[PDB]
């Protein structure tokens, strides 16, 4: 079972020593079962430097075209957005990348260079980039669960991971939290569940908007 997984952020922090906490391609088991992931990654951009979006906007729009292509007759499940901190919640940039590339791809904010800040600079940062979300409305994967089939407990868990959100992800993969413990290292079994609901969502609507865009 092959997975698709873009990464895409600017330079500011370092976007080519992320994939390294895990254009270029880099591939990496469920409960015995063999999952390749294929893991890949974008140059990174400031609003003059815009001509390294529009080809990443085209790769997508590029891999939803070729399956399209082969009903008539290797497309990215989830997008990891590196956003760089202190500069008080989301940059225009950052804005009008997730508004257009939010319709086509899963995007998930990330928050880069999360060990050089503190625990309150974080606090504040989180909470901005998340206000910024909601002002702009912008569509991000806010891990959305089928409400009769994933119940209980299970929905306890996903409000937890929501929380987390914009994923201040370092150290051995990790995500940092604020309050039982400060690196989270999410269970094997939850972690593919999730990439199955990203491969699914990608798949089950994702494109269906897009195939009901051409035609």
């Amino acid at each position: 079972i092959t997975f698709t997984v873009m990464i895409v952020g600017q330079s500011g922090s370092g976007r080519s020593t992320f994939i390294n906490t895990l254009l270029r391609e880099e591939t990496v088991d469920d409960e015995g079962v063999k999952i390749q992931l294929n893991i890949i990654d974008t140059p990174g951009f400031s609003l003059d430097n815009s001509p390294s979006f529009e080809i990443i906007s085209d790769y997508i729009r590029h891999q939803y075209d070729e399956i399209l292509l082969e009903e008539s007759r290797g497309r990215v499940h989830c997008c990891l957005y590196l956003i760089n901190p202190t500069g008080h919640g989301l940059k225009e940039i950052d804005v009008e990348f997730i508004r257009q590339l939010g319709s086509l791809v899963n995007i998930i904010p990330v928050i880069s260079k999360s060990d050089s800040l503190t625990r309150d600079e974080l606090k504040l940062n989180k909470k901005l980039i998340m206000e910024d979300i909601d002002r702009w409305n912008l569509p991000i994967y806010n891990f959305p669960f089928d409400e009769d089939e994933i119940s209980d407990e299970d929905y306890e868990t996903n409000m937890y991971l929501r929380t987390l959100l914009p994923f201040a992800i370092i150290g051995s993969n990790e995500v940092y939290e604020m309050g039982i413990s400060d690196f989270v290292i999410l269970r094997n079994a939850l972690l593919i569940s999730h990439l199955h609901d990203l491969k699914n969502y990608t798949h089950e609507i994702l494109y269906e908007r897009y195939r009901t865009e051409a035609l």
